[PDB]
Protein backbone atom coordinates (compact mmCIF):
# COMPACT_ATOMS: atom_id res chain seq x y z
CA UNK A 1 0.00 0.00 0.00
CA UNK A 2 1.71 3.16 -1.37
CA UNK A 3 1.05 6.30 0.77
CA UNK A 4 4.18 7.82 -1.01
CA UNK A 5 3.29 10.99 -3.06
CA UNK A 6 5.63 13.37 -4.87
CA UNK A 7 5.02 17.07 -3.90
CA UNK A 8 6.73 20.04 -5.59
CA UNK A 9 7.41 23.45 -4.12
CA UNK A 10 4.49 25.92 -4.15
CA UNK A 11 5.58 27.93 -7.25
CA UNK A 12 6.01 24.71 -9.33
CA UNK A 13 2.92 23.00 -7.88
CA UNK A 14 0.99 26.07 -9.24
CA UNK A 15 2.88 26.80 -12.51
CA UNK A 16 3.08 23.11 -13.66
CA UNK A 17 -0.71 23.06 -14.34
CA UNK A 18 -0.29 25.92 -16.87
CA UNK A 19 0.63 25.22 -20.54
CA UNK A 20 3.51 27.82 -20.61
CA UNK A 21 5.36 26.15 -17.61
CA UNK A 22 9.20 25.96 -18.06
CA UNK A 23 10.68 22.92 -16.22
CA UNK A 24 13.75 24.95 -15.18
CA UNK A 25 17.54 24.46 -15.37
CA UNK A 26 17.85 21.96 -12.44
CA UNK A 27 18.21 18.60 -14.30
CA UNK A 28 17.98 16.47 -11.09
CA UNK A 29 14.41 17.76 -10.38
CA UNK A 30 13.13 16.66 -13.85
CA UNK A 31 12.55 12.98 -12.84
CA UNK A 32 10.41 14.03 -9.83
CA UNK A 33 8.50 16.46 -12.13
CA UNK A 34 7.68 13.56 -14.54
CA UNK A 35 6.64 11.12 -11.76
CA UNK A 36 4.48 13.93 -10.26
CA UNK A 37 2.80 14.31 -13.64
CA UNK A 38 2.12 10.51 -14.05
CA UNK A 39 0.63 10.33 -10.49
CA UNK A 40 -1.82 13.25 -11.06
CA UNK A 41 -2.68 12.30 -14.70
CA UNK A 42 -2.96 8.52 -14.30
CA UNK A 43 -2.92 7.74 -10.53
CA UNK A 44 -0.46 6.39 -7.91
CA UNK A 45 -1.53 2.83 -8.99
CA UNK A 46 -0.62 3.21 -12.74
CA UNK A 47 3.06 2.08 -12.27
CA UNK A 48 5.26 0.29 -9.67
CA UNK A 49 7.46 3.29 -8.56
CA UNK A 50 10.76 1.23 -8.37
CA UNK A 51 10.17 0.16 -12.03
CA UNK A 52 9.00 3.66 -13.11
CA UNK A 53 12.13 5.37 -11.62
CA UNK A 54 14.50 2.75 -13.23
CA UNK A 55 12.78 3.27 -16.65
CA UNK A 56 12.95 7.11 -16.40
CA UNK A 57 16.69 6.88 -15.61
CA UNK A 58 17.45 4.47 -18.56
CA UNK A 59 15.49 6.86 -20.91
CA UNK A 60 17.58 9.80 -19.55
CA UNK A 61 20.83 7.80 -20.22
CA UNK A 62 19.79 7.09 -23.89
CA UNK A 63 19.31 10.86 -24.76
CA UNK A 64 22.59 12.38 -26.00
CA UNK A 65 24.26 15.75 -25.15
CA UNK A 66 22.98 17.74 -28.16
CA UNK A 67 21.81 21.41 -27.99
CA UNK A 68 18.00 20.81 -28.57
CA UNK A 69 16.89 17.12 -29.01
CA UNK A 70 18.02 16.29 -25.43
CA UNK A 71 16.54 15.04 -22.14
CA UNK A 72 15.23 18.56 -21.30
CA UNK A 73 13.26 18.47 -24.62
CA UNK A 74 11.85 15.02 -23.66
CA UNK A 75 10.54 16.29 -20.30
CA UNK A 76 9.27 19.58 -21.85
CA UNK A 77 7.21 17.69 -24.47
CA UNK A 78 5.80 15.34 -21.73
CA UNK A 79 4.76 18.38 -19.62
CA UNK A 80 2.77 19.79 -22.62
CA UNK A 81 0.92 16.44 -23.02
CA UNK A 82 0.20 16.39 -19.20
CA UNK A 83 -1.31 19.89 -19.49
CA UNK A 84 -3.44 18.74 -22.49
CA UNK A 85 -4.63 15.59 -20.59
CA UNK A 86 -5.38 17.63 -17.40
CA UNK A 87 -7.64 20.18 -19.24
CA UNK A 88 -9.41 17.22 -21.07
CA UNK A 89 -10.07 14.88 -18.07
CA UNK A 90 -12.96 12.77 -19.43
CA UNK A 91 -11.90 12.38 -23.16
CA UNK A 92 -9.02 9.76 -22.72
CA UNK A 93 -8.93 6.03 -21.62
CA UNK A 94 -6.64 4.95 -18.71
CA UNK A 95 -4.35 3.26 -21.34
CA UNK A 96 -4.02 6.36 -23.58
CA UNK A 97 -3.01 8.44 -20.52
CA UNK A 98 -0.35 5.83 -19.41
CA UNK A 99 0.97 5.41 -23.00
CA UNK A 100 1.02 9.16 -24.03
CA UNK A 101 3.20 10.51 -21.15
CA UNK A 102 5.62 7.59 -21.92
CA UNK A 103 5.42 8.23 -25.68
CA UNK A 104 6.32 11.91 -25.02
CA UNK A 105 9.34 11.16 -22.80
CA UNK A 106 10.62 8.51 -25.35
CA UNK A 107 9.74 10.34 -28.60
CA UNK A 108 13.32 11.46 -29.51
CA UNK A 109 15.40 8.66 -27.75
CA UNK A 110 19.04 8.54 -29.04
CA UNK A 111 18.52 11.53 -31.36
CA UNK A 112 21.87 12.74 -32.84
CA UNK A 113 20.73 16.30 -33.86
CA UNK A 114 20.25 15.51 -37.61
CA UNK A 115 17.06 15.42 -39.75
CA UNK A 116 15.82 12.32 -41.67
CA UNK A 117 17.00 14.27 -44.83
CA UNK A 118 20.66 14.26 -43.70
CA UNK A 119 20.61 10.45 -42.72
CA UNK A 120 19.43 9.64 -46.35
CA UNK A 121 22.10 11.86 -48.07
CA UNK A 122 24.79 10.58 -45.64
CA UNK A 123 23.55 7.00 -46.46
CA UNK A 124 23.34 6.13 -42.67
CA UNK A 125 22.60 2.45 -41.94
CA UNK A 126 19.29 3.52 -40.19
CA UNK A 127 18.15 4.94 -43.63
CA UNK A 128 18.41 1.30 -45.02
CA UNK A 129 16.65 -0.37 -42.03
CA UNK A 130 13.84 2.31 -42.16
CA UNK A 131 13.07 4.11 -45.52
CA UNK A 132 10.59 6.75 -44.12
CA UNK A 133 10.16 8.33 -40.65
CA UNK A 134 13.79 7.06 -40.18
CA UNK A 135 14.63 8.65 -36.80
CA UNK A 136 11.11 8.06 -35.51
CA UNK A 137 11.02 4.25 -36.15
CA UNK A 138 14.45 4.28 -34.38
CA UNK A 139 13.08 6.20 -31.33
CA UNK A 140 10.27 3.62 -31.02
CA UNK A 141 12.88 0.80 -31.42
CA UNK A 142 14.96 2.26 -28.57
CA UNK A 143 11.75 2.44 -26.40
CA UNK A 144 10.91 -1.30 -26.88
CA UNK A 145 14.62 -2.00 -25.94
CA UNK A 146 14.51 -0.11 -22.61
CA UNK A 147 11.01 -1.57 -21.84
CA UNK A 148 12.54 -5.11 -22.33
CA UNK A 149 15.62 -4.56 -19.96
CA UNK A 150 15.29 -6.36 -16.55
CA UNK A 151 13.17 -4.49 -13.93
CA UNK A 152 12.08 -1.88 -16.52
CA UNK A 153 8.72 -3.40 -17.64
CA UNK A 154 6.36 -0.67 -16.34
CA UNK A 155 3.30 -2.28 -18.05
CA UNK A 156 3.92 -5.72 -16.38
CA UNK A 157 0.35 -5.69 -14.80
CA UNK A 158 -1.38 -5.17 -18.22
CA UNK A 159 -2.79 -8.33 -19.91
CA UNK A 160 -1.17 -9.56 -23.14
CA UNK A 161 -3.77 -7.58 -25.31
CA UNK A 162 -3.83 -4.34 -23.14
CA UNK A 163 0.06 -4.36 -23.30
CA UNK A 164 -0.18 -4.65 -27.14
CA UNK A 165 -2.73 -1.73 -27.29
CA UNK A 166 -0.41 0.62 -25.26
CA UNK A 167 2.72 -0.25 -27.37
CA UNK A 168 0.56 0.46 -30.43
CA UNK A 169 -0.55 3.89 -29.03
CA UNK A 170 3.13 4.61 -28.16
CA UNK A 171 4.26 3.55 -31.69
CA UNK A 172 1.67 5.75 -33.58
CA UNK A 173 2.39 8.65 -31.15
CA UNK A 174 6.17 8.47 -31.91
CA UNK A 175 5.73 8.01 -35.71
CA UNK A 176 3.39 11.16 -35.74
CA UNK A 177 6.31 13.40 -34.45
CA UNK A 178 7.63 13.05 -38.03
CA UNK A 179 6.74 16.62 -39.08
CA UNK A 180 6.65 15.44 -42.77
CA UNK A 181 3.51 13.42 -41.73
CA UNK A 182 1.78 16.35 -39.90
CA UNK A 183 0.59 18.39 -43.01
CA UNK A 184 -1.63 15.60 -44.40
CA UNK A 185 -2.81 14.66 -40.88
CA UNK A 186 -3.90 18.19 -40.06
CA UNK A 187 -5.74 18.77 -43.45
CA UNK A 188 -7.75 15.53 -42.90
CA UNK A 189 -8.69 16.53 -39.31
CA UNK A 190 -9.56 20.06 -40.72
CA UNK A 191 -12.11 18.50 -43.22
CA UNK A 192 -13.45 15.88 -40.72
CA UNK A 193 -14.25 18.77 -38.26
CA UNK A 194 -15.75 21.12 -40.99
CA UNK A 195 -17.95 18.52 -42.80
CA UNK A 196 -18.96 17.47 -39.22
CA UNK A 197 -17.81 13.74 -39.65
CA UNK A 198 -15.07 13.72 -36.90
CA UNK A 199 -15.99 10.96 -34.39
CA UNK A 200 -13.86 10.25 -31.20
CA UNK A 201 -15.47 6.70 -31.06
CA UNK A 202 -13.77 5.82 -34.39
CA UNK A 203 -10.27 4.51 -33.58
CA UNK A 204 -8.74 5.80 -36.91
CA UNK A 205 -10.08 9.30 -35.91
CA UNK A 206 -8.68 9.05 -32.31
CA UNK A 207 -5.34 8.07 -33.91
CA UNK A 208 -5.34 11.31 -36.01
CA UNK A 209 -6.20 13.51 -32.94
CA UNK A 210 -3.33 11.91 -30.87
CA UNK A 211 -1.05 12.47 -33.90
CA UNK A 212 -2.02 16.18 -33.77
CA UNK A 213 -1.55 16.33 -29.99
CA UNK A 214 1.97 14.83 -30.56
CA UNK A 215 2.82 17.58 -33.10
CA UNK A 216 1.53 20.29 -30.64
CA UNK A 217 3.53 18.99 -27.62
CA UNK A 218 6.66 18.49 -29.75
CA UNK A 219 6.50 22.08 -31.05
CA UNK A 220 5.49 23.58 -27.63
CA UNK A 221 8.62 25.82 -27.52
CA UNK A 222 6.57 28.24 -29.69
CA UNK A 223 3.89 28.33 -26.91
CA UNK A 224 6.18 29.51 -24.02
CA UNK A 225 6.66 33.09 -22.71
CA UNK A 226 8.80 35.07 -25.18
CA UNK A 227 12.11 34.90 -23.20
CA UNK A 228 11.93 31.04 -23.18
CA UNK A 229 10.83 30.83 -26.83
CA UNK A 230 13.65 33.13 -27.90
CA UNK A 231 16.40 31.33 -25.90
CA UNK A 232 15.16 27.86 -27.16
CA UNK A 233 15.45 29.24 -30.76
CA UNK A 234 19.27 29.55 -30.26
CA UNK A 235 19.45 25.79 -29.35
CA UNK A 236 17.23 24.77 -32.33
CA UNK A 237 19.47 26.68 -34.82
CA UNK A 238 22.66 25.34 -33.20
CA UNK A 239 21.50 21.85 -34.37
CA UNK A 240 20.22 23.15 -37.74
CA UNK A 241 23.53 24.96 -38.48
CA UNK A 242 25.76 21.95 -37.39
CA UNK A 243 23.59 19.93 -39.82
CA UNK A 244 24.28 22.49 -42.60
CA UNK A 245 28.02 22.24 -41.81
CA UNK A 246 27.69 18.41 -42.41
CA UNK A 247 25.68 18.97 -45.60
CA UNK A 248 28.51 21.26 -46.88
CA UNK A 249 31.08 18.47 -46.04
CA UNK A 250 29.02 16.02 -48.27
CA UNK A 251 29.20 18.76 -51.04
CA UNK A 252 25.47 19.88 -50.86
CA UNK A 253 24.24 23.52 -50.36
CA UNK A 254 21.96 23.21 -47.31
CA UNK A 255 18.63 25.10 -47.27
CA UNK A 256 19.02 28.57 -45.63
CA UNK A 257 17.43 27.38 -42.28
CA UNK A 258 20.61 25.21 -41.89
CA UNK A 259 23.08 27.75 -43.32
CA UNK A 260 24.75 29.77 -40.46
CA UNK A 261 26.01 32.29 -43.07
CA UNK A 262 22.24 33.22 -43.44
CA UNK A 263 21.57 33.99 -39.64
CA UNK A 264 20.14 37.40 -40.83
CA UNK A 265 17.04 35.66 -42.40
CA UNK A 266 16.10 33.98 -38.99
CA UNK A 267 13.18 36.31 -37.98
CA UNK A 268 11.52 35.88 -41.46
CA UNK A 269 12.23 32.03 -41.24
CA UNK A 270 10.33 31.94 -37.88
CA UNK A 271 7.31 33.84 -39.45
CA UNK A 272 7.19 31.26 -42.28
CA UNK A 273 7.19 28.51 -39.68
CA UNK A 274 4.61 30.16 -37.34
CA UNK A 275 2.20 30.78 -40.33
CA UNK A 276 2.95 27.55 -42.32
CA UNK A 277 2.98 25.04 -39.32
CA UNK A 278 2.49 26.28 -35.70
CA UNK A 279 -0.63 28.56 -36.03
CA UNK A 280 -2.41 25.91 -38.22
CA UNK A 281 -1.42 23.16 -35.71
CA UNK A 282 -2.74 24.93 -32.55
CA UNK A 283 -5.83 26.26 -34.56
CA UNK A 284 -7.13 22.71 -35.58
CA UNK A 285 -6.23 21.42 -32.04
CA UNK A 286 -8.36 24.16 -30.31
CA UNK A 287 -11.28 23.25 -32.71
CA UNK A 288 -11.07 19.49 -31.68
CA UNK A 289 -10.13 20.18 -27.97
CA UNK A 290 -11.39 23.67 -26.97
CA UNK A 291 -9.53 23.77 -23.59
CA UNK A 292 -6.09 23.87 -25.43
CA UNK A 293 -6.90 27.46 -26.51
CA UNK A 294 -4.00 28.82 -24.35
CA UNK A 295 -1.47 27.07 -26.72
CA UNK A 296 -2.90 29.05 -29.72
CA UNK A 297 -2.97 32.35 -27.70
CA UNK A 298 0.76 31.90 -26.64
CA UNK A 299 1.75 30.94 -30.20
CA UNK A 300 0.02 34.15 -31.61
CA UNK A 301 1.89 36.14 -28.86
CA UNK A 302 5.32 34.76 -30.08
CA UNK A 303 4.34 35.42 -33.83
CA UNK A 304 3.68 39.06 -32.81
CA UNK A 305 7.10 39.11 -30.89
CA UNK A 306 8.88 37.89 -34.15
CA UNK A 307 7.20 40.66 -36.27
CA UNK A 308 8.63 43.09 -33.61
CA UNK A 309 12.12 41.59 -34.16
CA UNK A 310 11.75 42.24 -37.95
CA UNK A 311 10.45 45.91 -37.48
CA UNK A 312 13.72 46.56 -35.49
CA UNK A 313 11.79 46.95 -32.14
CA UNK A 314 13.98 44.06 -30.61
C1 LIG B 1 9.89 24.93 -32.30
C2 LIG B 1 10.31 24.50 -33.65
N1 LIG B 1 10.38 23.22 -34.13
N2 LIG B 1 10.79 23.25 -35.41
C3 LIG B 1 10.94 21.99 -36.15
C4 LIG B 1 11.02 24.60 -35.82
C5 LIG B 1 11.40 24.96 -37.18
O1 LIG B 1 11.35 24.10 -38.06
N3 LIG B 1 11.78 26.26 -37.40
C6 LIG B 1 12.11 26.82 -38.66
C7 LIG B 1 11.31 26.49 -39.88
C8 LIG B 1 11.70 27.14 -41.09
N4 LIG B 1 12.75 28.07 -41.12
C9 LIG B 1 13.44 28.85 -42.10
C10 LIG B 1 14.42 29.58 -41.39
C11 LIG B 1 15.41 30.52 -41.93
C12 LIG B 1 16.44 31.04 -41.11
C13 LIG B 1 17.41 31.94 -41.54
C14 LIG B 1 17.34 32.31 -42.88
C15 LIG B 1 16.31 31.82 -43.71
C16 LIG B 1 15.36 30.90 -43.26
N5 LIG B 1 14.44 29.28 -40.02
C17 LIG B 1 13.44 28.35 -39.86
N6 LIG B 1 13.09 27.71 -38.69
C18 LIG B 1 10.69 25.41 -34.70
BR1 LIG B 1 10.70 27.23 -34.41
MG1 LIG C 1 11.69 13.85 -33.16
ZN1 LIG D 1 10.88 16.15 -30.35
Amino acid sequence: QGLMQFTLPVRLCKEIELFHFDIGPFENMWPGIFVYMVHRSCGTSCFELEKLCRFIMSVKKNYRRVPYHNWKHAVTVAHCMYAILQNNHTLFTDLERKGLLIACLCHDLDHRGFSNSYLQKFDHPLAALYSTSTMEQHHFSQTVSILQLEGHNIFSTLSSSEYEQVLEIIRKAIIATDLALYFGNRKQLEEMYQTGSLNLNNQSHRDRVIGLMMTACDLCSVTKLWPVTKLTANDIYAEFWAEGDEMKKLGIQPIPMMDRDKKDEVPQGQLGFYNAVAIPCYTTLTQILPPTEPLLKACRDNLSQWEKVIRGEE
